[PDB]
């Protein structure tokens, strides 16, 4: 039985290896359990300095989300998140708008929709739009890390053309697709 709340699984990994792109960050979840788990139910995490894998800089990166953790991870140089779940969205045309260092993807119902698979200083880009086509709990994955330095990830959501943009919170997020009364 998979626990029900309003938020994505979260899981987080250190290395002290060099995180270069996605590839390098989805190499690390493949290859060891997370370093810990935690409920992701307000995607808006940092932004802070000296190394997200370092000392408390996940706790305070987490806020909000970081009393979910399982553990209390070592030290690593490098690090970052996979977040998995669901996330209700009506039939329509959305599009990210996205701040993060280092870099992240998005995918939703299998499909990229928004991408930098790089390390780079704080920056925000506004994706281009995709269609959800069955109004419903969509599935939704997201990696982000960081390589050092400064760290932050907020991946925004617009349905009305870019005009407005909230974050990914408890309002819409499901862990297993069920509806939470949390
Ligand atoms: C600490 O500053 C940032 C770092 O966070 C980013 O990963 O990579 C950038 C270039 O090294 C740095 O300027
Ligand atoms: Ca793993
Ligand atoms: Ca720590
Ligand atoms: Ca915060
Ligand atoms: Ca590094
Ligand atoms: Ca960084």
């Amino acid at each position: 039985p998979d626990s029900l709340f309003a938020g994505l699984v979260g899981e987080y990994y250190g290395t002290n290896s060099q995180l270069n792109n996605i590839s390098d960050f989805r190499a690390l979840v493949d290859s060891k359990e997370a370093d810990a788990t935690f409920e992701a139910a307000n995607i808006s995490y940092g932004r802070g300095s000296s190394d997200v894998a370092k000392g408390t800089h996940l706790q305070e990166f987490l806020g909000s989300d970081a009393s979910t953790l399982s553990t209390d991870p070592g030290d690593n140089t490098d690090g970052g998140i996979y977040l998995q779940g669901y996330v209700y969205l009506e039939a329509g045309t959305y599009n990210f708008k996205v701040t993060a260092d280092d870099g992240y993807e998005i995918t939703i119902n299998g499909n990229p929709v928004a991408t930098v698979d790089n390390n780079q200083s704080v920056y925000t880009v506004t994706h281009a739009s995709f269609t959800i086509s069955e109004s419903g709990y969509q599935a939704i994955d997201m990696i982000w890390w960081d390589q050092g330095g400064d760290y932050v990830f907020q991946p925004t959501l617009s349905a009305d053309g870019g005009s407005t943009y909230f974050v990914l919170d408890s309002a819409i997020l499901s862990s297993t697709g069920e509806t939470p009364y949390t």
